[PDB]
């Protein structure tokens, strides 16, 4: 009876046949997007209406649509013809991954560049990449992929190893054109293969590993009700499921003795890019947004028993539509469990001669998802002490060129005559906070370093310093590592016991952000990668930190035009938008398969509330 | 037969007698430190030679001595007199720990200051705390320390609730009078108890969490042998155990197909120091070096399975010297374990069809101290692909004071009346490097943004830059997280299959360094802890970042005097000194017993392998 319960196959079905009677679904129409929309501010009226939202792309090249519907009234609520020069085009379809590599496989010049190289046509691989929007007039308003080239030796090849540098090909997926194909000159295609399956590169396979046991012979501590409704040690929250953000988490909230306390009302990974660092022609405008762009959530894996998640495994299986409204189960596609953290709390005392141990644990709700040649898993962490902690797991092949004789300033050498780019991986989190409640306000927190002189003779006081945030123009903000910046999202209406509002610190972990020439196409199309921190009033329509349609969008949509509209924020419904990111110079290590690296951020309470949260947890 | 072993029962036997045969352990001797020197550099003779390091007090008020002795061939190497005015006091002895407050209760000063406030002589704990250097020109070369008092209103009562603020007493400890007794005001002693174990502030006991069961059904994949030799998935290294340092890892490699590879060769948490920003009189002198005043070793706990270490554990048992010569077992004082660590490395590929996962798995290796109100977990970690982690983990009871009516700019409030001065706890990592051999260099690593132009027409391109660290007085360097800076430690002798020299990058958390004014007594002393990096050139006698006698030492000691010789540290024999530490404004949640807090930093392989190190995990 939740609204915000998952999406169920039967909604997804009644959606397709309200697109289908309303006229919207012909057999030259496909879904690009599908989504539950949320409850509305002020749903305490207990009328629910299941609402989703839907991107129709027209594959004839009529105009797109964007459509809501009412499952829960079988109506039409609105439908919209989208200018996607204006506002931008639909993200990425499945089915068109293949229709690069079939367009270039029939076009002249494709061929001839393929024929100068020795490469037979049927072993060429061609990446589908997002365009971006650069110098070439022709391509406003048409809907364009990049192709980059990879040779399979075989079937079970890694494409990968083989990169064919000095040729790109961009094409009207619509009209069915290559509008352009650019080869700037031969590089020897790599000949290693970067097969780690095969036991000629792997060796022998260790027999020294034993088996670690995992198990939980109660059952695990936490309860799923409803579906997708989860209580755990205080801690009460919702899993959604979205195919462009994947998991979102709603109504984060702390059983605090008589009162369940509101947290977070959601929280999300609201965009993710990839930008790369190599001025090469082709490369230089590669920016995969795989989040606004390819929809991460569409790609999730199946995750395995033993192998992906360890332990007493409670899983999900969320239900997402294909492109032509059938609903499709990704089985197993969320995992749940719980895992020992260590050490709680300890004190021996000398006075009291108390001895006093308790051990940790977090609840972890985990997905991960593939995109190409990367693999992602996004892991949220929730913590006995009122820790909320965001961990995004990157691993997967990097991305391949050739490697220049005489070396580079922006790609590294993995093996003889194979490179690898320099490139980012950047997160948006948006956080839509509700710390007791819909009034918060954000304060920024310095340390304060203090002269030596009168009032601190001995030159040893140092303090803190909190600047209120009180409209959107003014809160745009950077990181400060040195002074040990950090955030508090806080209630003043709410007091602990000591008179003192109630908050929660947000933890950054400082990484570089945007690092591209701020007047670059991708410095306007990611601009909330330029800052660390973003706070914005709560809108309805104020969802992602790029806009709506991000492919081939040119730019400033999202939170630099929300921020525009300078609101209050001092005490009043806020969110908060967080950039962190990693930047990757491959390493050797990180070839034929990347061992996992990983970036995120906490939330740790402060003077949230009355005392230590923990007391109550006995002694194992 | 290993020189690295533990030090035996059997041969701190004999180092007492040993000393007692020459004239050198006395009824008025106490022994302040003992512990066994490493080889010397080219212990390639097979010559045996376990030589111990002693440092000798005397109660009586004759000079205190630094002793040398060989234990296999039964004979005293050297003995100095120490003038400790010039060269520092001694550690702080585990016995003077009640001194402090047995010379209170019989000073008429004391006891007046007592009686104003109504407080009974014998409720009455006096906290054993370090002195510093300041403007008493009466302590030069006495041993001082310094009181402040703390309530139990019942012997299981926690005294930390209840601090007696506005009073300091000073103490000279050999000659058994009290210095100064200082008394700036009469403040209220806060009265609600913090007894973590009182049914009345815990409320009943949470009854819903279930048990997590670890265990390993064919036992652990690491062998020990030697009692203290390491092998596992592939890393070789020995666990030594020192009273001053606590845990030290020796001899660290990576068995790489056919070679032994070193990486470090001796690893240790070489100082740790906790200054406090309170300007009052009352605390403004407080700095303690946990390490180097009070021996973070000598109070290592016994941790109890199930519920300190969980899972299949290995436990070891250092033996350690008493103030007298006799051997002391800390039972249970190492666990030594291996867990689970999630996903290592994952793709599934659309073009080869391939699934393949794999998961990865850490050795730990750690030890708990308590010194006073403070507890710290000492953490090393190896990965599965090469990492080398190190976490502190910081708990027990926040160090209190009053809160005053009207706040403070450099205190907490934790309750009623109750206060918590603002402060850091500042560790120095000292890494004797071995990359490969002891040819070692550093570089520091910055990103480089590069500006929209010729060879970047689109703006998109980055870069890095590497500087090479060529003389000590070059090599004190500082963090910055916005440049994304690194420091690598290379072996220009040897490469990679791509020509490349070998190397592990550094990676820190990038906290705050010491806050303390730079004219400061502090910031002469811990003269380490203003900056995040020091590399000096490796020497027998140089261990420790603020020398060998930090108490009541007036400062310089260590690092700047040994970085003013400029030595060569291009491809020579060094060792990395990191600072890193936590700044600490208490909140609410830290009372009565803090949550586990973390710091660390970890290194990770840059180009020491020819490709992935893990490709020979099989599949679970
Ligand atoms: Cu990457
Ligand atoms: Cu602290
Ligand atoms: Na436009
Ligand atoms: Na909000
Ligand atoms: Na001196
Ligand atoms: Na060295």
């Amino acid at each position: 009876a939740s609204p915000f319960r998952l999406a169920s196959a039967g909604e997804i079905s009644e959606v397709q046949g309200i697109l289908r009677t309303a006229g919207l679904l012909g057999p030259e129409k496909r879904i690009a997007y599908l989504g539950v929309l949320d409850p509305a501010r002020g749903a305490g009226s207990e009328a629910e209406d299941r609402r989703f939202r839907v991107f129709i792309h027209d594959v004839s090249g009529a105009r797109p649509q964007e459509v809501t519907v009412s499952v829960t009234n079988g109506t039409v609520i609105s439908a919209v013809e989208l200018d996607t020069a204006a506002t931008g085009e639909l993200p990425v379809l499945e089915e068109e991954f293949e229709v690069v590599e079939q367009l270039l496989a029939t076009d002249e010049r494709w061929l001839k560049a393929l024929a100068a190289r020795n490469l037979d046509v049927s072993k060429v691989r061609v990446a589908p990449l997002s365009a971006g929007v650069f110098e070439y007039a022709e391509e406003r308003g048409r809907r364009i992929l990049r192709g980059l080239a990879f040779v399979q030796d075989f079937p079970e090849d890694s494409a990968w190893a083989h990169p064919v540098d000095g040729l790109v090909a961009y094409v009207d997926v619509v009209s069915k054109e290559v509008t352009r194909v650019i080869d700037t000159g031969v590089f020897p295609v790599p000949a290693e293969h970067g097969n780690y399956t095969d036991p000629e590169l792997t060796g022998p396979l260790r027999t020294t590993q034993k088996p670690i046991s995992i198990t939980q012979p109660e059952g695990p501590s936490f309860t799923v009700t409803g579906g997708n409704h989860i209580e755990w040690e205080k801690w009460s929250l919702d899993v959604g499921f979205d195919v462009r953000e994947g998991v979102v988490l709603h109504n984060i909230a702390f059983r605090d003795g008589d009162r369940l306390r509101p947290i977070i009302n959601r929280a999300s990974i609201a965009e993710m890019v990839v930008p790369y660092g190599d001025p090469s022609p082709i490369r230089s405008w590669q920016n995969y947004f795989d989040t606004g762009e390819y929809l991460v959530g569409q790609y999730a894996n199946s995750l395995e028993l033993g192998c992906d998640c360890l332990g007493d495994i409670t899983y999900l299986s969320p239900v997402i539509s294909d492109a032509f409204g059938n609903p499709r189960e990704i089985r197993n596609g969320i995992c749940m469990h719980e895992e020992d953290w260590g050490i709680l709390a300890k004190h021996s005392d000398l006075w009291s001669g108390i001895n006093y141990t308790r051990r940790n644990r977090r609840m972890v709700i985990s997905f991960f998802t593939t995109i190409g040649n990367y693999d992602y898993g996004f892991y949220w962490y929730l913590y006995l002490d009122g820790t909320i902690e965001f961990e995004a797991k990157a691993t997967g092949v990097v991305f391949t060129s050739a490697f220049p004789e005489g070396g580079s300033d922006n790609i590294s050498q993995l093996a003889p005559g194979l490179g690898a780019p320099f490139h980012q991986h950047i997160f948006s989190a948006r956080l839509d906070m509700a710390i007791d409640g819909f009034t918060n306000r954000v304060e920024e927190e310095d340390v304060v370093r203090q002269t030596m002189g009168p009032g601190n003779e001995r030159g040893n006081a140092f303090s803190r310093k909190r600047t209120v945030l009180t409209r959107e123009s003014e809160a745009v903000r950077e990181a400060d590592a040195r002074t040990g910046r950090t955030w508090i999202i806080s209630n003043p209406e709410s007091k602990n016991r000591l008179n003192e509002p109630v908050g929660y610190k947000l933890h950054a972990h400082n990484q570089p952000t945007l690092l591209a020439d701020p007047g670059s196409s991708i410095a306007r199309r990611a601009a909330f990668a330029t800052k660390d921190l973003w706070v914005t009033r709560y809108a309805d329509d104020e969802r992602y930190p790029t806009g709506d349609f991000v492919n081939q969008h040119s730019g400033g949509a999202g939170l630099p035009s929300y921020i525009a509209q300078d609101r209050d924020i001092d005490g009043q419904d806020i969110v908060v938008w967080h950039t962190f990111g990693l930047t990757h110079f491959p390493r050797v290590e990180d070839w034929p398969i990347m061992p996992v690296d990983t970036v995120g951020f906490k939330l740790r309470p402060e003077g949230f509330f009355d005392r230590s949260p923990v007391l109550d947890v006995p002694a194992n």
